[PDB]
Formats: structure tokens, C-alpha cells, sequence
């Protein structure tokens, strides 16, 4: 409770290398939720705070990005097209990991949100409390999936390679579609965000 | 600390008088980041508590409607709505509208009825989240008017958010975020007027929205 608002905050202090309000708040929205329902994802969380990992107040959100190299397309992220994410040679594919900055606080890069009841939205969820699990449990591997696998069991959630994939294209379509009215700066927000360069933490480019 | 648990629970344990699962998302991220940082939110909401008012992990949240008596057309009741009669006339003409109240069931607990969340980066949203704190002003100030309008205002300027020529702005608004939340379950039409007939008689439809 010390920790929802500290979350919160942290959540604000990460809009600026986030895509869109709409991942603002499934983030927001799921992390919350596995801290108020969640049994496991709470000890794993409790577990951080009284043995000095990461306390999860820290950490912060970003949407990075990279290029696929075995696509047949380069260039950079910020100069793509709707289309091209329809032409596995696919552009990109997220950075999905639990990092620190040169300056040694915790950060989680992951896929951008897909659409409110979706099919991948149980997925998304489920792998951004993974990486959070990363950070708490002090973790840089099976124990952790399972783990968060708990907490998505706990929640009521709804090869894997592949679907993974997919999970991760359809939510980059289905941001990107969000915006298609405004596709080019969507893209140049993506690709700035990740060059590790921060944007409009008000989405004032929408 | 205290209250954001407390408030995570409420909008938890509405869900069954809620629309969809947009709703039951927007209405916890406004709540919580009227809470995290607009400080005359948070001065209104220490004052309940302190004062015997109500306590906002007290309060609930529901989008129950009423149909619009002075409306030509006819139909039976919101379950019998369909979307092209929503989309097909415009304001005046509309079948139903919000019940926007700060009220209490039979056992005096506390409950906020309010229209159902419009999409994501639509034009209404920004009002919507002042109007759905405008009522949650209502519970946790004691009020039953300027005074409490005044407070919204501040939490929403406060907040960045954005906003009888009021009442148009407010009833076009109202009618613009039902045809979005329609449009939104376009899939499952019949399914949405069932729930939100069944929420506006006052009962309890499933918690997790299977009906979509």
C-alpha cells in the first residue's frame, strides 16, 4: 500500500518511453491488479522488498523495440509502414526483458498492449508480470514461468515460439492500427523510444 | 496507501453492475490518478474520511440508464435497444440516457452511477473522468450545485485533463460513449443491451462478462 502509490507514480514517471495512454494504463491496470489479487505475485513482490532486490515502486516501463535480421527489408524502425507488417520476416520484434539503465534502476522493457479483450491480452498480461517477477526475485529459466503462470492462474487469465510471435506481431498491428490516423508518428515515436530517446510523456503527437 | 487497496477492491467488486471490462479499467485508472496527484482530490477524500463522510473504498460503481420518456420511438425497454436505433437518431431523439448519482442501496452503502466509459483517446474522455470525480465529490464531501462542480474542475485542471450549453456539450457526450461502447461489442450486440438492461433494473449481471 506503500507500494500502489509508489507503482502508480512509477507508472507516470514512464509515459515518455511508452507508445500510447492506452498501454498506460494496461499496465498500470494488470500490475495493480496481481498486487491486490495475487497470493504469489505478492510474496514474489514482498520477497524483493525485505530481501534487497528491486522493489517493484522502482521499476519503469518501456516499449522497446529492434530489428528483425532475418527480415529482406533495415533502415530503421522509425521509417516503417502499416503495410510492411503484413509483407517470419517480419521488421521487428520487442525487447522484452527486465534491464537497469547505466544508472543502476530497474526498468522493464516489453511489447506494447494490445486491445482491451483481445485474444492476446492474457498473454501480454501474463508475460509483463514475468519480467516484473524478474526484478523482484532478484532473477538475471523455468522457476520464474511457472511462477508467473501462477499468478495468471491466480488472476483468472486466460510452438510457443511461434505463438509468441504472433502474440507479439498482432499487438504491434493492433497498436499501430490504433493510431492509423496517425501512423507516421506513431512509427517515429516507436523508433525513438527505441533509440533510448525519450518522447512526448503526454502523447501530444496524437 | 490505505485507500488505493481499498479502491482497487470497490472497482473490483463492481464489475457486476459495470458494462465491460473498458469501463471497470478506465474508471480504476481515473480514480487512482485523481488520487495519486491532484491534491484537492486527495483533500476531499481525507475530509470524508475524517469527517464521517463517506470513505471512497466504500464506494461502487455502476452504469445503470433510464429511457428517455420524451423519445418517440418505442421500444419496450433497453434490452429490446438496437444499435441502428442508437446510431440512427441523434440527440433529442435518444432511447436512453445515464443515470449520473451519487446514491446508496437499501443497506446505505454508498454507489456512483455513471455513463459508460467512451474509447481510449476518444473527444470524451477527458469529461467523463471529471464528471465520473464530480460524483465521487458528491459521496466523500457529504454534499446532496457550484460548490462540488468548482471542486471537479480543479481535479481535472490539476490532472491535465481537458473539457445549457453545458447540458448539450454533457448530453452529446453521454450519447457519443454509448455508440462507442456499442460499436465496441459489435460482436456480441444483443449482449450488450441484455447487460445493460439487467444493470439498469438494478440487478447483478457476471463479473467477468462472459456474455462476450
Amino acid at each position: 500500500s506503500n507500494v500502489y502509490e509508489s507503482v502508480i507514480r512509477a507508472v507516470h514517471d514512464s509515459r515518455s518511453r511508452l507508445i500510447d495512454q492506452h498501454t498506460v494504463d494496461m499496465i498500470g491496470n494488470t500490475v495493480l491488479d496481481a498486487l491486490s489479487r495475487s497470493q504469489t505475485f505478492r510474496d514474489a513482490v514482498s520477497y524483493g522488498i525485505h530481501n534487497e532486490k528491486v522493489h517493484i515502486g522502482c521499476i519503469k516501463y518501456r516499449n522497446e523495440y529492434e530489428l528483425n535480421e532475418e527480415s529482406s527489408v533495415i533502415d530503421d524502425i522509425q521509417s516503417l509502414t502499416c503495410n510492411e507488417l503484413y509483407e517470419g520476416q517480419e521488421p521487428i520484434f520487442p525487447i522484452c526483458e527486465a534491464g537497469e539503465n547505466d544508472n543502476e534502476e530497474p526498468y522493464v522493457s516489453f511489447s506494447v498492449a494490445p486491445d482491451t479483450d483481445s485474444y492476446e491480452m492474457p498473454s501480454w498480461q501474463e508475460g509483463l508480470i514475468h519480467e516484473i517477477i524478474h526484478h523482484v526475485t532478484g532473477s538475471s529459466l523455468g522457476p520464474t514461468e511457472i511462477l508467473a503462470r501462477r499468478v495468471a492462474q491466480e488472476l483468472g487469465w486466460s510452438e510457443r515460439e511461434a505463438h509468441l510471435r504472433l502474440r507479439n506481431l498482432n499487438a504491434l498491428r493492433q497498436a499501430a492500427m490504433r493510431h492509423e490516423e496517425n501512423e507516421r508518428a506513431f512509427f517515429e515515436r516507436l523508433g525513438t523510444i527505441s533509440d533510448r530517446y525519450e518522447a512526448s510523456p503526454d502523447f501530444t503527437e496524437y
